[PDB]
């Protein structure tokens, strides 16, 4: 059926936009990590 | 062809569900990291 | 309806695979996130 079929598509476009946001989101946070576990190293500590 | 349809449709959902589970843990991440920045910038280490 | 009912499917696969992706990334964060507080515990941060 053309008129359920569209709204499946339109609902898996904004599941993909969710998941663009998402990736971005994890992203950012492993770049902070990465600081994070630098800074923690140069202070010395373990 | 309905039952495709709703086969379908349930996937959907079932994804949904997914993604919300994922961005509750990102929030609780995100937060758990501005805490530990707030306790990197208290005890004055050096470097960020 | 038959090709757009399975490309539907297909990029249904395609978006599990990447939500899977996803949360063994997140999985990998949290275990950072712990190691860190391991690390910033044992120096007797604040």
């Amino acid at each position: 059926s053309e008129r359920q079929i569209l709204r499946i598509k339109q609902n898996i476009n904004q599941i993909a936009t969710k998941i663009q946001h998402i990736e971005f989101s994890i992203s950012e946070i492993e770049q902070e990590i990465e600081r994070i576990n630098k800074l923690i190293k140069q202070n010395g500590l373990l």
